[PDB]
């Protein structure tokens, strides 16, 4: 219908170029992803098909343009997946890229949802904060930052080389509406959630929840709505300060004044009362609950560890919860930025120098 029919050794022409399917490699939101030889050479590239509808057109066309400005010496160094070159084909755009070979939730998946030790954290963390800070050097939002946007080139030859993809939802700071709807909810950022301004801090939010999925090997805040999603950060984070809620032009979908403004005493809406005036069923579907972020230092722990090597591991885990929570800080003026991110002694190791 929207979805271009895939034909079994399809030749997707384009200007300078002419290539041919090899694989369907499955379909998403924006369309379809195919694997293709690039006639005349021994290259092999991803080409994204966007769906017939004018609205993906403009989002090829914003991620063209965002990629346009991102081709130059190199994507390989900020760690963002290089773009080639974009062409229509019946009634279909189509962009050219890199291939690259697995997501970190089918990574993830592959490995049995059992989580990935600190040490291979590191590097990935590394390469999406190094990314962070070349978007934010540009004025750019990723606004769609999620474990499917970050993908492994090659695990084997390259183990944990990754590239951001999708700039389809990007966006320059200059243009960003209050109560914009951003993001995927899993890892969306309070001051979306709340409809307070926003900017390049949202993508750092993604991160740290990015950052503890890889660490529990599962979502940390797996809300199937709005309200789930933020009664969750709750818990766990305490509610967000006054200052917050009174601002945000979301917070009464999801929070009640008990007291009159002035310093009025926000609560969260109770769960049935919540079901009561909206028609959203409120799930538990998390599989950790924290009373504190604290708390992820001692989860999952290893029984099989001796003396010294047990001892980097405590140190390690608190490096990482203090990086965590300063990158999943709810008021985003406070939040760690990637710079300061990329000198914290998680990433450095500074703190491991003497075992
Ligand atoms: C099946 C699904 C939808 C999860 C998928 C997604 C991307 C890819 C993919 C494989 O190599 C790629 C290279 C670039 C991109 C890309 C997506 N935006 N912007 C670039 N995507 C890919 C393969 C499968």
């Amino acid at each position: 219908s929207m979805d271009y029919q895939l034909v079994q050794h399809e030749v997707l022409c384009s200007m300078t170029n002419t290539y041919e399917v090899l694989e369907f490699l499955g379909r998403g939101t924006f369309g379809q992803v195919v694997k293709c030889w690039k006639r005349g050479t021994n290259e092999i590239v991803a080409i994204k098909i966007l769906k017939n509808h004018p609205s993906y057109a403009r989002q090829g066309q914003i991620e063209v343009s965002i990629l346009a400005r991102l081709s130059t010496e190199s994507a390989d160094d900020y760690n963002f997946v290089r773009a080639y070159e974009c062409f229509q084909h019946k009634n279909h755009t189509c962009l050219v890229f890199e291939m690259l070979e697995q997501n970190l939730y089918d990574f993830l998946k592959q490995n049995k949802f059992s989580p990935l030790p600190l040490k291979y954290i590191r590097p990935v963390l590394q390469q999406v904060a190094t990314a962070l800070m070349k978007l934010k050097s540009l004025g750019l939002i990723h606004a769609d930052l999620k474990p499917e946007n970050i993908m492994l080139v090659d695990p084997s030859r390259q183990p944990y080389r990754v590239k951001v993809i999708d700039f389809g939802s990007a966006s320059h700071v200059s243009k960003a509406v209050c109560s914009t709807y951003l993001q995927s909810r899993y890892y969306r950022a309070p001051e979306i959630i709340l409809g307070l301004p926003f900017c390049e801090a949202i993508d750092m939010w993604s991160l740290g929840c990015v950052i503890a999925e890889l660490f529990l090997g599962w979502p940390l805040y797996p809300g199937a709505s709005e309200y789930d999603q933020i009664r969750y950060i709750s818990q766990t984070q305490g509610l967000p300060a006054e200052y917050l809620l009174s601002a945000g032009t979301k917070t009464t979908r999801f929070f009640n004044r008990d007291t009159d403004s002035p310093y009025p005493l926000w609560r969260l809406k109770t769960p049935d009362d919540h079901e009561a005036e909206t028609g959203i069923k409120s799930k538990e579907a998390r599989k950790y609950i924290f009373n504190c972020l604290d708390d992820m230092a001692q989860v999952n722990m290893t029984t099989d560890l001796e003396g010294s090597d047990m001892l980097v591991e405590k140190a390690d885990r608190r490096e990482f919860i203090d990086l965590l929570k300063k990158m999943l800080t709810i008021d985003a003026d406070k939040r760690i930025t990637p710079i300061e991110t990329l000198n914290h002694p998680f990433v450095t190791m500074t703190h491991l120098l003497d075992f």
